[PDB]
């Protein structure tokens, strides 16, 4: 229930310790003026600052004038922060505004077709995205609401996503959560330890060509649908093949633990783990932070569940879409389906309580 | 920390309130008594499992390589975590397997009300299990794997996700907020209340049904809150439309959250003042909803709300005069209710011979 330290080199919510719950918003700016935009970004930092350390925005959710609205919506009052973090990213749009074309990363790379692709271009794409995670929903919420009410006016909701539960580990040490699949998820990530890895493969450097995005990094976002009705049906073997894990201690084929290191050469050449795999991607390696969902039902008698992936990396160019490319075989590609997109540069942290969210691109 | 599953009475009704809410509505495929009673059976025997921490059947792995697994195994690994597993009849389900004249008359249909704008696809069910939990994946878990047992003979018509406290960070003593930022919970009926349960919730003999004897009859209401609306009201209206202050909840004129409440110091039309039992003749209900947030309409706003619940000895005393006093609820202006049903709950399955729906079939 403690904390989550806001300020840093690196935006919290990246490398921190997986929390239980997302609430994930995109939105699209609605001012043209540079200068309001920048001041939303000076108050949205200042709301943060009192969110993460468990305290309500602005003069508080009550005692104020009568007759004035509260300046905090209040349905956080008396819980604890619940380790929220909230990290915010750009999107490529967001570059055709306020003069700032010429200082789009090339890393911020637009992704390109993928076979079997559907994806809602509603619930895709956006201006900029806000990543509430903690273990507490109502305090992700009371936050992404708190910052739209901020916001009113200069920015609005494009679509949101919200996870009831991670599918995803940067604490190796910890027991690894399950996907709806029923799979362990996040056996082989970069934990939050690791800081050569991190380094390497997940935040952007000085000498990697756009200099406000040093100790930043790039979020691939991607709405996937499970066919759960088709993986259900599907033999013990079946599902096992698909990953080249067992499901029940999810160790690599022919082995006992889950942590024991794959021997890819005795999976099947179409399963997800060896297309996946840093050595059949030249080394490329995603920090994946994701979470699964559902959404009622399908409106034909079955639950609707899927998995809002998310991944960090150093360059897009080199991370999610190698491997993605890769992934054009996956014998897991029979059981799901990419709904929802976009991708973001999320810049460097906060560094003290004088510095603000963007502050090293305005 | 788990909840016994067999009693006198079904869990997950005066039994503690757990943080999160799993609620799916079945609408039934099969004209065959049979067939529906053998599912019943089957549920219940997956049901003790569940309640226990254990996967279904011959479990997750480990059996024979060439089928499916019993259980799709995603609450592997998890315990527990005060799963109760609730299963209520829709007054269309006795329109099937001859069982018109079985339908109790306290399961009333609900009237319109001033201001429904009821979605016809989230209301209804022939059927419903309410799956509360600490945990939301064991919650899925247990609805997602009771659909698969009775698919061919059932399918979901709808489901709804809910949250209230979060309890590894929250005392149990404290009063949950709703998502408008005031206490919801102060005047209510408790669990440890043996008598008002008698009274208010719990069928009896003597009512008229004799196989509902020990069961209960609710409703549900899925209820959207006009967050951005309500946002913009100022401290004084937000505090005028309940009678109570935001901050600690007491009723106006009071300093403590459980002070009793005065009730001509309230607006004529205040929430507290037209919900309270001394205004609807003494009618009391036990409520037990949860929180929603679905995500964002088409238009930029939050679709969050209130997924009430309210359990009751008769709907046509309990919800129906209590919601019927509300015409005027200066709530009304920030609420819009867009989904509704009732469920007869039969009584509790006894022992391990017993069954969901015993005394009814
Ligand atoms: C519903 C969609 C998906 C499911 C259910 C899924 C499931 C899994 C499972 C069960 C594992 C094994 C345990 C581990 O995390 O190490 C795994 C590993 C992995 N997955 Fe996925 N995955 C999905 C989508 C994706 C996508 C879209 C990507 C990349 C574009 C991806 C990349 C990876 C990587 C890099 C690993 C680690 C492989 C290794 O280095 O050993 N996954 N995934
Ligand atoms: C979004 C919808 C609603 C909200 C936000 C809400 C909120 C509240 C609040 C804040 C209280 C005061 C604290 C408490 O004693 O619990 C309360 C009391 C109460 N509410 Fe509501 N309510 C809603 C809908 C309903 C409905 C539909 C009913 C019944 C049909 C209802 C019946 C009651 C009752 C019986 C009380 C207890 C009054 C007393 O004995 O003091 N509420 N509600």
């Amino acid at each position: 229930g403690s904390a989550v330290p806001f300020h840093g080199a690196h935006q919290a919510g990246i490398a921190t310790p997986v929390q239980d719950r997302l609430h994930f918003a995109a939105f699209d700016v609605t001012t043209e003026d540079r200068a309001a935009f920048v001041a939303l970004l000076k108050e949205w930092t200042a709301a943060a600052r009192r969110l993460t350390a468990g305290h309500a925005v602005g003069e508080g959710a009550y005692g104020g004038l009568p007759e004035a609205p509260p300046d905090d919506t209040g349905e956080a009052l008396g819980l604890k922060p619940s380790r929220l973090t909230l990290t915010i990213g750009f999107g490529p749009s967001l570059f055709t505004r306020f003069g700032l074309a010429d200082l789009r990363p090339e890393a911020l790379a637009d992704l390109p077709k993928f076979p079997g692709d559907n994806l809602d271009r509603a619930r895709s794409g956006g201006d900029l995205c806000v990543q509430a995670c903690a273990d507490d929903p109502q305090v992700a919420v009371h936050a992404i609401r708190n910052l739209a009410r901020i916001g009113f006016g200069k920015v609005v909701v494009r679509w949101s996503q919200l996870g009831f539960g991670k599918t995803s580990s940067t604490t190796p040490d910890k027991q690894t959560p399950r996907n709806l699949l029923g799979f362990k998820d996040g056996t082989r990530n970069i934990a939050g330890t690791e800081k050569d890895r991190l380094d390497r493969f997940v935040w952007a450097a000085e000498k990697d060509g756009t200099p406000w995005m040093t100790g930043g990094s790039y979020l691939v976002a991607r709405r996937i649908r499970m066919h759960i009705e088709t993986w259900d049906r599907a033999s013990l073997q079946e599902q096992e093949d698909v990953f080249g894990r067992d499901k029940g201690e999810g160790a690599p084929v022919g082995k006992a633990k889950e942590r024991d290191e794959p021997f890819l050469k005795a999976m099947k050449p179409d399963a997800h783990v060896r297309l996946a795999h840093p050595d059949s991607n030249g080394g490329a390696t995603l920090l994946r932070r994701g979470y699964s969902f559902t959404d009622g039902t399908d409106g034909l008698g079955r639950l609707d569940a899927g998995l809002f992936f998310l991944a960090y990396q150093r360059d897009i160019r080199t991370g999610f879409v190698p491997v993605q490319r890769n992934l054009a075989t996956d014998a897991l590609n029979e059981y799901i389906q990419h709904v929802g997109s976009a991708v973001f540069a999320v810049p460097p942290g906060v560094r003290d309580a004088d510095d603000w969210w963007g502050s090293t691109l305005f």
